[PDB]
Protein backbone atom coordinates (compact mmCIF):
# COMPACT_ATOMS: atom_id res chain seq x y z
CA UNK A 1 0.00 0.00 0.00
CA UNK A 2 3.23 2.32 0.62
CA UNK A 3 4.49 4.01 -1.98
CA UNK A 4 7.84 4.86 -3.59
CA UNK A 5 8.31 8.83 -3.06
CA UNK A 6 11.12 11.61 -3.23
CA UNK A 7 10.09 12.79 0.24
CA UNK A 8 11.26 10.50 2.81
CA UNK A 9 9.31 8.21 4.59
CA UNK A 10 9.65 8.82 8.32
CA UNK A 11 9.45 4.94 9.24
CA UNK A 12 9.73 4.02 12.60
CA UNK A 13 10.83 0.27 12.16
CA UNK A 14 11.09 -1.60 15.24
CA UNK A 15 13.89 -4.00 14.67
CA UNK A 16 13.71 -7.21 17.12
CA UNK A 17 17.00 -9.40 17.67
CA UNK A 18 15.38 -12.72 18.99
CA UNK A 19 17.80 -15.37 20.77
CA UNK A 20 17.23 -18.67 21.43
CA UNK A 21 16.95 -17.85 24.95
CA UNK A 22 13.56 -15.97 24.13
CA UNK A 23 14.86 -12.45 25.00
CA UNK A 24 14.50 -10.43 22.35
CA UNK A 25 16.38 -6.99 22.00
CA UNK A 26 14.12 -4.39 20.99
CA UNK A 27 15.13 -1.84 18.75
CA UNK A 28 13.32 0.89 17.76
CA UNK A 29 14.84 2.52 14.55
CA UNK A 30 13.24 5.96 12.46
CA UNK A 31 14.65 6.16 9.32
CA UNK A 32 13.72 8.38 6.34
CA UNK A 33 13.36 6.32 3.30
CA UNK A 34 12.06 7.97 0.21
CA UNK A 35 11.50 4.92 -2.12
CA UNK A 36 10.17 2.31 0.52
CA UNK A 37 11.30 -0.92 -1.79
CA UNK A 38 15.21 0.55 -0.92
CA UNK A 39 14.08 0.19 2.40
CA UNK A 40 12.44 -3.09 2.11
CA UNK A 41 15.97 -4.36 0.29
CA UNK A 42 17.38 -2.65 3.62
CA UNK A 43 16.12 -5.15 5.91
CA UNK A 44 14.90 -7.99 3.30
CA UNK A 45 16.67 -10.65 5.40
CA UNK A 46 15.00 -9.47 8.50
CA UNK A 47 11.49 -11.46 9.34
CA UNK A 48 8.64 -9.00 8.42
CA UNK A 49 6.27 -9.62 11.01
CA UNK A 50 4.14 -6.31 10.34
CA UNK A 51 4.14 -3.22 8.41
CA UNK A 52 1.48 -0.29 8.83
CA UNK A 53 1.84 2.74 7.07
CA UNK A 54 4.59 4.35 9.31
CA UNK A 55 5.77 1.66 11.59
CA UNK A 56 6.76 -1.21 10.66
CA UNK A 57 7.65 -4.61 12.12
CA UNK A 58 11.15 -6.08 11.55
CA UNK A 59 12.67 -9.36 13.40
CA UNK A 60 16.66 -10.80 12.92
CA UNK A 61 17.70 -13.66 14.70
CA UNK A 62 20.77 -15.26 15.88
CA UNK A 63 21.45 -18.64 16.92
CA UNK A 64 23.19 -17.49 19.93
CA UNK A 65 21.05 -17.29 23.82
CA UNK A 66 22.68 -12.92 23.71
CA UNK A 67 25.31 -11.82 25.70
CA UNK A 68 23.34 -10.73 28.70
CA UNK A 69 21.88 -15.02 28.65
CA UNK A 70 25.30 -15.67 29.81
CA UNK A 71 25.09 -13.98 32.75
CA UNK A 72 21.46 -14.68 33.73
CA UNK A 73 21.57 -18.14 32.13
CA UNK A 74 18.06 -18.85 33.91
CA UNK A 75 15.59 -21.03 32.78
CA UNK A 76 12.77 -21.57 34.48
CA UNK A 77 9.69 -23.33 34.56
CA UNK A 78 6.43 -22.39 35.99
CA UNK A 79 4.79 -25.86 37.52
CA UNK A 80 3.02 -26.49 34.45
CA UNK A 81 5.94 -27.12 33.00
CA UNK A 82 6.26 -23.89 31.41
CA UNK A 83 9.82 -23.42 29.23
CA UNK A 84 10.30 -19.72 29.97
CA UNK A 85 13.46 -18.10 30.54
CA UNK A 86 13.25 -15.49 33.70
CA UNK A 87 15.95 -13.01 34.96
CA UNK A 88 17.02 -15.26 38.08
CA UNK A 89 14.60 -17.47 40.02
CA UNK A 90 11.49 -18.26 38.53
CA UNK A 91 9.16 -16.68 40.95
CA UNK A 92 6.21 -14.07 40.64
CA UNK A 93 8.33 -11.68 41.86
CA UNK A 94 10.15 -11.99 38.42
CA UNK A 95 8.86 -11.54 35.28
CA UNK A 96 8.86 -14.64 32.47
CA UNK A 97 10.69 -13.20 29.06
CA UNK A 98 9.03 -15.13 26.98
CA UNK A 99 6.58 -18.32 26.78
CA UNK A 100 7.78 -21.17 24.91
CA UNK A 101 5.53 -24.04 25.80
CA UNK A 102 3.93 -26.05 28.50
CA UNK A 103 5.03 -29.73 29.60
CA UNK A 104 4.07 -32.55 32.20
CA UNK A 105 6.73 -31.89 35.23
CA UNK A 106 4.98 -34.93 36.97
CA UNK A 107 6.08 -36.72 33.53
CA UNK A 108 9.34 -35.06 34.30
CA UNK A 109 12.35 -36.85 35.87
CA UNK A 110 11.71 -35.54 38.92
CA UNK A 111 15.16 -33.94 39.69
CA UNK A 112 14.92 -32.48 36.14
CA UNK A 113 11.77 -30.06 37.08
CA UNK A 114 13.22 -28.93 40.29
CA UNK A 115 16.76 -27.89 38.48
CA UNK A 116 13.74 -25.70 36.22
CA UNK A 117 11.79 -24.99 39.28
CA UNK A 118 14.81 -22.77 41.03
CA UNK A 119 16.27 -22.08 37.72
CA UNK A 120 19.51 -23.01 36.01
CA UNK A 121 22.64 -20.98 37.66
CA UNK A 122 23.97 -20.64 33.51
CA UNK A 123 23.41 -22.18 30.24
CA UNK A 124 25.55 -21.85 27.28
CA UNK A 125 23.62 -21.99 23.67
CA UNK A 126 23.97 -25.28 23.06
CA UNK A 127 23.07 -26.44 26.71
CA UNK A 128 20.13 -24.45 26.77
CA UNK A 129 18.81 -26.36 23.53
CA UNK A 130 20.07 -29.10 25.27
CA UNK A 131 17.59 -28.64 27.93
CA UNK A 132 14.97 -27.24 25.87
CA UNK A 133 15.24 -30.30 23.55
CA UNK A 134 14.78 -32.53 26.58
CA UNK A 135 11.56 -30.13 27.29
CA UNK A 136 10.06 -30.67 23.75
CA UNK A 137 10.61 -34.43 24.11
CA UNK A 138 7.79 -34.25 26.77
CA UNK A 139 5.68 -31.75 24.84
CA UNK A 140 2.80 -32.53 27.73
Amino acid sequence: AEVEHYEPLQVHVQLEKVYLDGDVSIEHKHEKVFSMDDFWAAYAGWTLVEQKKGYVLFRKQMDDISPLSKVNGYIGVSDNGVISTFHGRPEPASEPIQSFFQIDLERLESHMQKNLLKGIPFRTKAEFEDVIEHMKTYSG
